Formats: structure tokens, sequence, C-alpha cells
């Protein structure tokens, strides 16, 4: 991968890998998950981070997923190769913005694109924070100027507030557990995770004759190594809508909630 | 990736990602398995596949796993670039056998290696069946004739029998079930998935402060989607280690496994 012309900007090609994909021999949604996370990594590793800026380090402060939004027209086939621009840009004193486009490398047409609203954290005392004045300006380099939005529409599907999940639910996946595999390199749950878990508790009947084409996941608490999550859906609703809880097993703690909407194949 | 000049083996470099590397900032051995996994289909893509010859798809035949042994002398770091190199050869009548080399891209090192034997199985009856010629021949112009072991030592760590872990366990992990990551394209449990849960049942203290050097895991038995795993660990001893998957109910066996692990 490489930064565009202007280096307000990222891109890289990615082969779609044999385990990577599902029944219908296309990439999954979180396949597609790990490859925006990736881009995303080398997007601020090409431009001198490791994303804490120097004012961050120093307060003890991280970024962290607030809300993520995928929209998929179509989804790569094994061997494929697939092309995916990410950016980011400020959002006031509010957080961050991280938009992605993906493409087939062959027609170059866009075949999905995702936005992510990143909230400011202590890394610590666990507590939000509006972004600083010195830590704006730090970042504000390698971003565009001019608004560079994924998803422009004047009434989009990422803007939407969800609502809370009533019990009963009309399907659940009880007892998850995330393994060694589901942890990154600072050992807290991948935000990937939650993805699969959220679309655990769809049917598998749904997954056998429904395309998942958009998901939007709000990040409410993280998962400990530790901690049993519970999945909990209702359809709201050719096309399929449902809503989505994830909660702690025990105390029933509300870590997780979104929508997803499917289409018959 | 290509096969080499002689078309008797297939390599492919892989750049090693963000969110496939653990908490020294190096590959899980879970990710090398995946990418040794990778090598193996685009080695029997490349030759002419869909690793089914023709008189296995009439007769409806596959071959599945019946071992898996990885030493690694170094993981590759997130970032690096990891090349393997990968073989099949003919074991006779009992099967097939598969072999990995994996290499630094910058100083050409053996960083790790890999063997695994595959059994030929019916599909539907899921009954062990011997290799037969013609099929044995069909897949004989893709494989060296002469021996090419990536173990080649005479009574090597691969070819160990493992015994059966005695209980009560020293260390456990239950209530292990698959999502549909952990699936493959014809939605079964991925072979890789086994060795991420034996490997739960290994403490974190221990995981923390040693790396793992070797790994040899049985397959006995596949786990459904619906079924619920059990991991099993009992320090036997460098620190090695007896394994066994077991489902949750019957406590039928599914895998049973060793592991070797050296201090940081
Ligand atoms: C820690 N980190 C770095 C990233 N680039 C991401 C990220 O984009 N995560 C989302 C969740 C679906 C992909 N998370
Ligand atoms: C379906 N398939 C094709 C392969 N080449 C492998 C494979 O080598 N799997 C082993 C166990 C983890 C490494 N599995």
């Amino acid at each position: 991968g490489s930064l565009t012309e202007d280096g307000l900007s990222y891109k890289e090609k990615f082969v779609v890998r044999s385990y990577e994909v599902g029944s219908n021999k296309t990439a999954t949604v979180e396949t597609i998950a790990n490859l925006l996370q990736e881009v995303g990594c080398n997007h601020a590793q090409s431009v001198g981070f490791s994303a804490t800026t120097t004012t961050m380090r120093k307060l003890h402060l991280i970024w962290v997923t607030a809300r993520m939004h995928i929209e998929i027209y179509k989804y790569p086939a094994w061997g494929d190769v697939v092309e995916i621009e990410t950016w980011c840009q400020s959002e006031g004193r509010i957080g961050t913005r991280r938009d992605w486009i993906l493409k087939d490398s062959v027609t170059g047409e866009v075949t999905g694109r995702a936005t992510s609203k990143w909230v400011m954290m202590n890394q610590d005392t666990r507590r939000l924070q509006k972004v600083s004045d010195d830590v704006r300006d730090e970042y504000l380099v390698f971003c565009p100027q001019e608004p560079r939005l994924a998803f422009p529409e004047e009434n989009n599907r990422s803007l939407k507030k969800i609502p809370k999940l009533e019990d009963p639910a009309q399907y659940s996946m009880i007892g998850l557990k995330p393994r060694r595999a589901d942890l990154d390199m600072n050992q807290h749950v991948n935000n990937v995770t939650y993805i699969g878990w959220v679309l655990e508790s769809i049917p598998q009947e749904i997954v056998d004759t429904h395309e998942l084409q958009v998901i939007t996941l709000d990040y409410r608490r993280e998962c400990q190594q530790d901690d049993v999550v519970d999945s909990l859906t209702t359809t709201t609703s050719n096309d399929s809508q449902f809503l989505h809880l994830l909660r702690l097993s025990g105390d029933g703690q509300e870590i997780n909630r979104g929508t997803t909407l499917w289409r018959k194949k």
C-alpha cells in the first residue's frame, strides 16, 4: 500500500484468501472489517504514528471506536483483488471520523464503503473527553480540509439513532466468549469480534438465502477477556431488517447495539 | 505466489497483518497455520484442482487432516514478509503428506517448518479408505519422486505416538463453540480452530513468559457447528504439555496433542 499523491489518504490492494470466504465463496463481512482495520493501521504508520499523537501519549489518551457503519454492494470472491482507500477527518471537538471506499481492482467500481466515529478516551480511567486544541492541530495536517465523506447523502443510514432491543428477543445466541485469537496486540477484544458476535443471533436460514447489505454498530462498552456475551436479535421489517443487542451474560450490561439490512439473493 | 522452476513445489510471500499478531507484536501460531493452509490452496489451484483428483470427485472422496506438526524458531513480526514453500508427497496407500518451510524474506533463513498427514475419506459416510492406484497416479505427477522431507531426522518429534490425557486435567477451558468465522466455505469447522481451542487451556502465565516452539495435533473427529468442546491440559515436563479436546456432552474425543514452550 501507499499514500495518494496529495498525502491526504492511503490505498491498499488485498487478494482475498481461501479461509477468508463463506459458503458463497465470497469474503465475509468480518474479512472486510479486518481489511478496513488493516488499511487504517498502515495509513497511520505511513504518516508517522503508533494512532496516538505526541500529546496523546503524554496524557495517556487513546482513540476508541464509538460507531461503525458498513455498506457492501458486492462481496469480493476468493482470488479477487480488492482496493481500499481510507482517510481521516476532524469532527470538531467530538472526535475523528474515518472513511473507506472498497473497489474491484479489475473494473475499478465501488463495491462497498464504510464510515467510523472515533472518540477520545483516557487509557487508564476510561473517561471520554473532547478533542483539545493542541491535539486537534497535530492530526489536522494528515486530513483533507474540505469535507470528504464516503456517505454524503442528506439522510444516509450511517447517522440514524439506534433503539434498544426489548425483551424478549426473537432470536438469541447465548454464552459467547472471546479466545486468544479474538484479542489484539494490547490484549483487548478486537472490534471485529463484536460484528461476528452480533451476527451469531441471525438465523442460519437468513444467512443462506440473503446477502448482508448494511450493518451499523454502536460500541458502548468493551468486553473483557474473561467476560461472557449474549447476542439478541429481532426482525423489524425483498429486504429484511434486524435490531441487535450484545450484553454481558451476568448483569445484562449493554456492550453493543445495532441494525442490519439483508437482501434476497 | 508461484510454482518453482520444476513445478514440484509452490512458494508465496505474506506481509504479516496488524490483527494477525499477539502481545509480543509477532504472528500467532494460528496466523502461521492460516498461512500454511492458504499456500496449500494456492499450490492446489496452480496445478489444476478444485485437492480432489478426477477419480476422487466421481467417488465422492476427500482429503482430511489426520495429523499436523509445526515447529517455529522465530515468529515473523507485524510488517515483516514471510516466504513459505510447500510441496506434497505420497506415502503409499496410507495417504498423503504435505510439508512447509517458513523463511524470513530479508535474511532467507528458515524461521519455521511444518508437516501434515492427510488420509482419504468418503465425504458422505465419513469412512476412511486406503489410497488405491489410478488416483495414486493422477496426483503423483505433481510430487517429487525422491523423498523431500521438511523433518528428515531419524526419530523426530512429528512421528511420536501421543498418549490420551487422564482425568483430572491440570488446566481446562470449558464451553468452547465455533462461530461462523470459524467455519470454512463448506460450513465445516476450520482445522486451525482446533489449534486455537487446544491452546485455550494453557494458562495465560505460560503464554506471557514462554514462546510456543512445537505443536503436534492429532485430528480424531470433526466438531459440528452446533457442538460444544472442552479443552484439557496437563504439564508433563522448557515446558511440555499433553492436550485433549472432547465434546462437552458424551466426552467423545475429537483431538489430542502436545506442545513445547521455551522461556523468553
Ligand atoms: C484499532 N483499530 C484500528 C483500526 N483501523 C480499526 C478499525 O477500523 N476497526 C473497525 C471495526 C470494524 C473495523 N480499529
Ligand atoms: C483445507 N486445507 C487446505 C490446506 N492446505 C489445509 C491445511 O494445510 N491445514 C492445516 C491445519 C492448519 C494447517 N487445509
